[PDB]
């Protein structure tokens, strides 16, 4: 099988918990092709993967904004082709502000709302990312797919 | 039965869909509990419910904001007593919007953390809201209390 992780990130965290998913999906025989969410456009996105893990931080003042990189494809995700995808959702972020990783609720509903098949409880990474967290999470997806 | 519609609302809005969601309940035998989430704190909220209603409205200048009295109920939603209680969501915004009531998509993805229930897919309202579409919600949890 074949994963696409597509990844908004400003200060790296949340690439770098992409790169450590993928290096086990890899590992474990899932060819998967990580890329910046700036590099890529919504329609047919999803189409040719049988699973699509999107990673975003949550930034913004007293708010929930979703790392600037990932709006596009959040307002087009309806042309990615997630009808029946299966899809997890994970990302960074920091419990001492508001909404914690409010970005991975936020897009994780809208896969939902979709028609997207959510392969695990969403990853919410706390400040530095802890590996087993991570790995056990590679894991789920590649149990699911 | 008895059900509770808590509501956070700057113009009226979702405190209006809450009072209509409640004549439907009180007339299908309910006692319906409705309160301001201003007036409210956390702790021990849910308890004594059958069903917890939780409504709010999206704000925010820029990006996502629930309405600011519910702000601290969600802050502190671990100690409201809604592991194994059955729950719905609701919430007022605007369509024009990137973030269509993500409010509604906020509070729902706790809810279910903390173990709550979800009695019904949550009531995203545009616009000035329609009573098809409340009457609609209303009974759906009705039909699961
Ligand atoms: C101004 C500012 C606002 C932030 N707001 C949030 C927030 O709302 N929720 C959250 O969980 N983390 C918040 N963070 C923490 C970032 O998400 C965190 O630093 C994360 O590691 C950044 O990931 P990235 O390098 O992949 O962009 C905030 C950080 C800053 C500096
Ligand atoms: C400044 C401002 C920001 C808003 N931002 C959003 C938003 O991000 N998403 C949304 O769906 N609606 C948004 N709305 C629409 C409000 O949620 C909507 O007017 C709602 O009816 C208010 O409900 P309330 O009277 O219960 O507070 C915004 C409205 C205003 C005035």
């Amino acid at each position: 099988p074949k994963a696409l992780i597509v990844y908004g990130s400003t200060t790296g965290n949340t690439e770098g918990v992409a790169e450590a998913i993928a290096k086990t999906l890899n590992s474990e025989g899932m060819e998967t092709t990580v890329v910046n969410v700036a590099d890529v456009t919504a329609p047919g996105l999803a189409e040719g993967y049988d699973v699509v893990l999107l990673g975003c931080s949550t930034w913004g003042d007293d708010e929930i904004e979703l790392q600037e990189d990932f709006v596009p494809l959040y307002e087009d995700l309806d042309r990615a082709g997630l009808k029946d995808k299966k899809v997890g959702v994970f990302g960074c972020g920091d419990s001492s502000y508001t909404y914690f990783c409010g970005a991975v609720d936020v897009i994780e509903k809208k896969a939902e709302e979709l028609g997207a098949t959510l392969v695990a409880s969403s990853l919410k990474i706390d400040g530095e990312p802890d590996s087993a967290e991570v790995l056990d999470w590679a894991r789920e997806v590649l149990a699911r797919v």
